[PDB]
């Protein structure tokens, strides 16, 4: 069986995709929106450190239909990076979104030991392209091949077929009662009604979907900006400045994965665990956890008050609250875990793919008919 399974679940920060692995597991990992052009050949997740692929497809054209690329963190360093431009509020975009969403695809298959796979899409709409039209521009076959990195050498063939865009469909909660371990498995909890938000809060943006007998009411549902980079952004800038009486990190996400994330790991697996905070930079070592954790209570209860504010505005029976702003802000979040018409999931490390882990489950499904 040449079958790639997965959800994906692109974004303008990243695209994310959850997949079956050898072992029957989900395996979940995000490359950066970014893409740049790149010569015909070269000079925890490990492999995507280094992305240089040379695609052909023919839903890219002209400039695009057959050449090499960086993608992802490689190409953030590029000069001539392309990123989404968004406003001071396809065509030209699409190969923006492709090439890191194929580039994924060629990743878990090289990560199964694959060289054809055939992908069924599991997808989400986005925020005149109908649902058959968005598909329409994944069908048919994608080449590529690794020009350096761990998969040097690599060439996959990508064939999609078919697909679905969860549009109006509930398959958006399904990670919050699934899991996947070879087969489907209940979660123990959850806690189960007819009317539930999701919320999801992202790097960038704060999506707030409602459901009502599980298809989504388009008018109460929105999607704001209150994401956590901006919180993201003022810790680091006052870090900066306590380093200046006599940047220490990269990306935002240098300063989640080394400084952030592993406090964040103890703190859920031990509800006593006071976190701290340390940077390392040039020959000063600062404690920064008054600073890294302003910033996080700041971000919690602003989404506290978020999530308030659309809970009175939907009455929705139950609040699912998802995405990576549960981990970040997890310190005051978590105390969301008393309050009655509030859901976190049980398996919080996995909070931020949870709606490409819902595709994913949703595609099995599928596939089982
Ligand atoms: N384990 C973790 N601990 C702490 N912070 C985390 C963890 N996982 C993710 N984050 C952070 O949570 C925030 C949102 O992550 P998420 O993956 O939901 O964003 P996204 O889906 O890319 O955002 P958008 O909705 O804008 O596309 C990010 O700042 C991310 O770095
Ligand atoms: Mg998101």
């Amino acid at each position: 069986k040449n079958m790639l399974l997965g959800g994906f679940d692109t974004g303008n920060i990243k695209a994310k995709i959850s997949f079956l692995n050898e072992k029957g597991n989900i395996e979940s990992f995000a490359i950066p929106t970014v893409i740049a052009e790149a010569p015909p050949a070269k000079i925890k997740d490990e492999d995507i450190e280094l992305l240089h692929v040379r695609i052909i497809s023919n839903s890219l054209d002209g400039d695009a239909r057959s050449r090499a690329w960086y993608v992802g963190a490689y190409a953030k360093d590029q000069e001539d990076r392309q990123e989404p431009t968004v406003d001071e509020m396809s065509q030209k975009n699409k190969k923006l979104h492709l090439i890191p969403l194929f580039t994924s695809m060629a990743v878990a298959a090289a990560r199964i030991g694959k060289e054809e796979v055939s992908v069924p899409f599991s997808g989400g709409m986005p925020i005149l392209r109908g649902e058959e039209q968005i598909l329409e521009m994944l069908y048919g076959e994608h080449t590529v091949e690794f020009l350096d990195g761990t998969y040097e050498g690599k060439k996959i063939k990508i064939t999609i077929n078919d697909g679905t865009m969860n549009v109006e469909g509930v398959s958006s909660v399904l990670a919050i009662l699934f899991d996947i371990v070879n087969g489907e498995i209940v979660e123990v909890e959850g806690m189960d009604g007819e009317s539930y938000a999701i919320n999801d809060l992202g790097a960038g943006t704060s999506d707030n979907a409602f459901f009502e007998d599980g298809e989504l009411n388009k008018k109460l549902s929105t999607n704001t900006d209150l994401g956590t980079n901006k919180y993201i952004d003022e810790i680091l800038k006052n870090i900066k400045e306590r380093f200046m009486e006599n940047s220490p990190f990269k990306t935002r996400e240098d300063f989640i994965q080394r400084l952030v994330m592993p406090e964040v790991e103890k703190m859920i697996e031990d509800d006593t665990y006071k976190p701290t905070f340390s940077v390392k930079w040039g020959p000063v070592k600062e404690n920064v956890t008054d600073i890294v954790m302003d910033g996080m209570l700041k971000y919690a209860e602003d989404q506290k008050a978020s999530l308030d504010k659309f809970w009175d505005k939907t009455n929705a029976d139950k609040n699912i609250v998802v995405g990576g702003g549960v981990l970040f802000g997890y310190a005051g979040l978590r105390d969301l875990k008393e309050q009655d018409g509030f859901i976190l999931p049980k398996n919080i490390q996995e909070s931020a793919y949870f709606t490409s882990r819902s595709y994913l489950i949703a595609n099995l499904l599928e596939q089982l008919n």
